[PDB]
């Protein structure tokens, strides 16, 4: 058994954080959280990509020192992610001195294997993307305010010509082995249609990669190539290596580096089990990264997951201002429920209220109040169930089956599908509780109401446990209301139906207390 290692991308610090950095780190955070509720060892990583030309020129364009500028923005991200109530284990910055150490270690390995040579790169380059492009991937446009230019087909950003003596990685030598890797491990890229993409790109053919830049081009704002101060190491090799760095750093209780281990095995994190990325940075993680790792004889990641968003601004959301107006758990829910891999989601104020009210408030929120109500649940107690009718069983079967299926969805990973799976069982429970009319049974058939109440409660409990990674603060409130002991709030033991025994007492109530309160109509 290993440490389960989940990563977000590390974000260029040229601009403040926005929705999107937050979405990316949310997925990373939710996966991590789910494996922790399974009781696994987890290490989730996130952070900032602070070197290179893009960022240098961002710092120049605001007339501030890049040493001061990267630190400033980096702090804004940290402040944003802290406000966003994630459970990330470490925040990593490429300016960190221990990271620089690993880049040089990694570089030397790449060199010693005979995989790096001194060449030229003469071709197109998007600075905003820090991406080398061939002429098939650029086209005319006017991203220059006035004048007409050539622009990236991927991003749309301005591309410029570069003719440099650069250090070159033999990425071309790694084609057939990448191709083997993708095939032998067909889950290694998710979603499937982006795996299909990568394999087409790599089967067409791979050129060598320009892993360094002339020192003056970058404004000297990059790590020096070992043994050649005239050169700076390509920001993306620098960036990608954060995953290795992070996997080697002992971190103290309050979240600060203390050591850099020599051997990545010592901490047991590497390779990343899941690399959460945005669709715009697929090639770096799915082609370049593996090929680097294969060269140095390092273990390949286990899977790369590219969501449908961009990682870097395109085209109505301040993350924290929205979480403050609508709710932190509801926002995270909404973002996870609404956006799939091919995306096309609707994020209007209408739709957020639609789901807040319909799903969080009327499906989930409502069930909790019925099954803890003073009027229905008269003794504030988990009752022992009597005999089960076939309907009782039918619903119980769903609740028994839910953890297994929700678990597979969580492992794909597909947080959307998982949330759908849980709320399907939730929807069933409401249907069940309508049919059964407990409010009528308190008076007519006390013995029946026991069976029903028990099933509702245990239904609400398990759905809630599988929703914990999405609604972390709100699951805690639900459990307190239900009176679930702390030892039952976590661990696959407690995926089992009937793990909280009858006799358990509910938590105290407040005269007016609400779990999710509807938004205006
Ligand atoms: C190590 S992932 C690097 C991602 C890059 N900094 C970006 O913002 O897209």
């Amino acid at each position: 058994e290993k440490v389960f290692f989940v990563t977000s991308p590390i974000y260029y610090v040229n601009a403040a954080p926005h929705i999107g950095h937050v979405y990316s780190t949310l997925i990373t955070d939710v996966i991590g959280r789910y494996h922790r509720v399974k009781g696994e060892r987890v290490f989730a990583l996130t952070g900032t990509d602070e070197h290179g030309q893009k960022v240098a020129e961002a710092a120049k364009q605001k007339q501030v020192s890049p040493y001061d500028f990267t630190t400033a923005v980096a702090g804004e991200f940290k402040k944003c992610f802290e406000q966003m109530d994630y459970s990330i284990d470490y925040f990593i910055r490429t300016t960190n001195e221990q990271h620089k150490a690993v880049v040089k270690e990694l570089w030397t390995k790449l060199e010693q294997k005979g995989d790096i040579y001194l060449g030229r790169y003469e071709g197109w380059y998007s600075i905003s993307d820090e991406s080398f492009l061939t002429p098939q991937n650029i086209t005319d446009g006017v991203d220059k305010d006035g004048n007409p230019c050539k622009v990236s087909l991927e991003s749309g950003h301005v591309v410029t010509w570069v003719s440099e003596e650069n250090y070159m990685f033999r990425l071309s030598a790694f084609r057939e082995r990448l191709l083997e890797w993708y095939h032998a491990n067909p889950g290694c890229i998710v979603p499937e249609f982006r795996r299909r993409e990568v394999i087409r790109a790599v089967e067409k053919g791979l050129p060598d990669l320009s892993v360094s830049r002339a020192r003056a081009t970058l404004h000297n704002w990059a790590i020096p190539v070992p043994g050649n101060p005239d050169h700076c190491v390509y920001v993306w090799l620098d960036a990608l290596t954060n995953y290795l760095t992070g996997s080697r750093l002992r971190v103290d209780e309050s979240g600060k580096e203390v050591s850099l281990v020599d051997d990545f095995n010592e901490l047991e994190r590497f390779p990343a089990d899941v690399h959460v990325i945005g669709k715009d940075i697929l090639k770096f993680h799915a082609i370049y990264w593996p090929a680097f790792l294969l060269s140095a004889g390092l273990p390949l990641p286990k899977k790369i997951v590219a969501h449908g968003w961009w990682t870097k601004d395109r085209k109505v959301f301040d993350p924290v201002e929205k979480a403050e107006e609508f709710g932190y758990d509801a926002l995270k829910y909404f973002l996870l429920r609404e956006s799939g891999f091919s995306d096309d989601g609707d994020y209007s104020d209408k739709n957020m209220i639609a789901r807040l009210n319909g799903e969080l408030a009327d499906t989930l929120g409502n069930l909790v109040m019925r099954c803890t109500s003073a009027k229905i649940n008269v003794n504030g107690e988990w009752p022992s169930p009597a005999a089960y009718t076939e309907e009782d069983e039918s619903l119980i079967q769903l609740i028994k089956d839910l953890p297994g299926t929700a678990d597979h969805y969580y492992l794909i990973p597909d947080i959307q599908k998982a949330i759908i799976a849980v709320f399907d069982v939730l929807r069933a429970i409401n249907a069940y509780v309508t049919d059964m009319a407990p409010w009528k049974l308190v008076k007519t058939d006390p013995e029946r109401l026991r069976t029903v109440l028990y099933i509702t409660l245990e239904g609400v409990r398990v759905t809630t446990l599988l929703l914990s990674p999405i609604l972390p603060r709100k699951s805690v409130v639900i459990f307190d209301m239900l009176g679930v002991p702390e030892v039952h709030r976590k661990g696959i033991e407690n995926f089992e139906f009937g793990a909280v025994p009858p006799g358990t007492r509910l938590g105290p109530a407040v005269e007016g207390e609400v779990l999710f309160s509807k938004r205006s109509t």
